[PDB]
């Protein structure tokens, strides 16, 4: 199992920017999918919680890697900084689940 | 409130690796916090799960400022990296204070720059 934490390279945001912002995205994901499969979330837990940060370069790629995270009923979350959206979070869920969504993406 | 994410910053650790690893300290002191303290967790995540990110130099240094937090009754966590190489060992990457109330974190990392 696994978390892909998906950050946006084209805002420009520092390296703390982008712990705090894709931290915010982590928070979230998680505590989403604990409400709705708290057995898997343990899971990934003992395993590591291994998480892969992958980048988008607009606005426009975050939120459609958002939308499809919820089409296909994954947990996730988006987050918005005090204005726009700087990071998503998909998991913790089965590696293939997450990977049809950002498999294409590249490594931040 | 507000959770105190500390980075090393002489490990050579790129973007994407400090998003991760401060991302399983804040996943530690988090679940460290919840256990701790349900209720100002709670408050945080109301409040917009404030977190700061600084950065410390050395080992040495993130040891200090995790024990610094233990020995002040602060939810925290400190982690480890599995090596990067079979021919090196894993190193402590990131440490995560809190969630709890500014003034008390403030006391342990307010002197720190920030990442």
């Amino acid at each position: 199992m696994k978390m892909v934490v998906v950050i946006r390279n084209d805002l420009g945001m520092g390296k703390g920017k982008m712990v705090a912002q894709g931290g915010h995205a982590i928070i979230e994901a998680f505590l989403d999918a604990k409400r709705k499969n708290p057995r898997a979330v343990d899971e990934w837990l003992r395993e590591g919680q291994k998480k892969v940060v992958v980048k988008v370069n607009s606005e426009k790629e975050l939120i459609d890697i958002y939308n499809k995270a919820r089409s296909e009923g994954l947990p996730c979350s988006i987050i918005r900084d005090a204005g726009t959206l700087t990071a998503v979070a998909i998991g913790p869920e089965k590696d293939e689940k997450i990977d049809k969504i950002t498999g294409h993406l590249k490594l931040l």
